[PDB]
DNA sequence: CCCGTCC
DNA sequence: TCCTCTGCCTCAAGACGGG
DNA sequence: TGAGGCAGAGGAT
């Protein structure tokens, strides 16, 4: 994500940020990116310092988080459509290249997902590129109502709407905070070609930022100057030199045009859950408990049913 | 609440 | 002297409930 | 990986 973006906006654009009820987004769609969500269930969901697993070795600390979490979002009405992540472009694979044993994740671990997600009747996408600018991409066409991450960069990458931090707020019964980006250009007094410049100085997954530049000298200049190339050749070299092969042009230009899914081509919906399958699936390969397993599909049903009744005479 | 299980 | 940034550290990132 | 809480070394004023 940016650096700092989120600490940023709530400090210099607060009304950028609104606290709502979580009934009041009963039957509205948000775009999750998945292989986030993947990440933190490996890292969180463990036992003895080890992922949950059948008895032949298998991961499945996944499929726990991706099962509940997502029934847990369907009791409260929220539609999710899980988007894949695709191939990296080449300055995100070269800034990581650039820069216990360390949790990755595989396409084993997706592709699990997707078949999960399948069996549960829960709607996934396969993003191009960055699953994030995908995500952003549906909230500009109108596919749904908001990303649900916590990477500012969807942000960067122009999605009008941010559902920040859903998960901590169903499990602490908090509001839910909405970032919306108009208002931060509002505040800020910047246009998104600006504030894209902002967010790479701010620092960025796809190139470095300049030393010694953090954020509120990097909301100072970019006020006056308006550019990034505008502010290295005001800025004095010996006090604030700029990293040398530095690619801010090209991060630029990703952030603007990224490679993004079609959201015209996309068909979603949420369809009744496969009892028998699911349970053939996470407790016949996975063995999980099929006593949590059919509760958990009863839920989901029934909140099938609920949001059905709730959106026949209110389409979105 | 505290902290262990889930697989 | 004050403001701003950098290093270093530490922690938690899931969902849920039994006791 | 990031994000908050502190340490302190600079340039900023």
């Amino acid at each position: 994500g940016i650096q700092g973006l989120a600490k940023l906006i709530a400090d210099v654009a607060p009304s950028a940020i609104r606290e709502n009820d979580i009934k009041s987004y009963f039957g509205r769609k948000v775009a999750i990116d998945a292989s986030m969500s993947i990440y933190q269930f490996l890292i969180a969901v463990r036992q003895g310092g080890d992922v949950l697993q059948n008895e032949e070795g298998e991961t499945t600390s996944h499929l726990m988080g991706m099962f509940y979490r997502t029934i847990r979002m369907m009791e409260n009405g929220i539609k999710p459509v899980y988007v894949f992540d695709g191939k990296p472009p080449q300055l995100k694979s070269g800034e990581l290249a650039k820069r216990k044993r360390l949790v990755k994740v595989t396409k084993q671990h997706n592709d699990e997902c997707k078949h999960l997600l399948s069996l549960m009747g829960i709607p996934y996408l396969d993003a191009p590129s960055e699953a994030e600018a995908s995500c952003a991409a549906l909230v500009k066409a109108g596919k749904v109502y908001a990303a649900a991450t916590e990477d500012m960069d969807c942000l960067t990458f122009g999605s009008p709407v941010l559902m920040f931090h859903l998960t901590a707020s169903e499990a602490k019964k908090l509001p839910i905070q909405e970032f919306h980006l108009s208002r931060i250009l509002q505040e800020l007094g910047l246009n998104q070609e600006q504030f894209v410049d902002l967010c790479i100085l701010l620092g960025s997954d796809y190139c470095e930022s300049i030393r010694g530049i953090g954020p509120k000298r990097a909301v100072d200049l970019i006020q006056k100057h308006k550019s990034i190339e505008e502010i290295v050749r005001r800025l004095d070299p010996n006090k604030y030199p700029v990293p040398e092969n530095w690619l801010h042009k090209e991060a630029h230009q990703l952030f603007l045009e990224p490679e993004v899914l079609d959201p015209e081509s996309v068909e979603l919906k949420w369809s009744e859950p496969n009892e028998e399958e699911l349970i053939k699936f996470m407790c016949g390969e996975k063995q999980f408990s099929e006593e949590r397993i059919r509760s958990g599909v009863k839920r989901l049903s029934k909140s099938r049913q609920k949001l059905a009744a709730a959106l026949e005479h209110h389409h979105h």
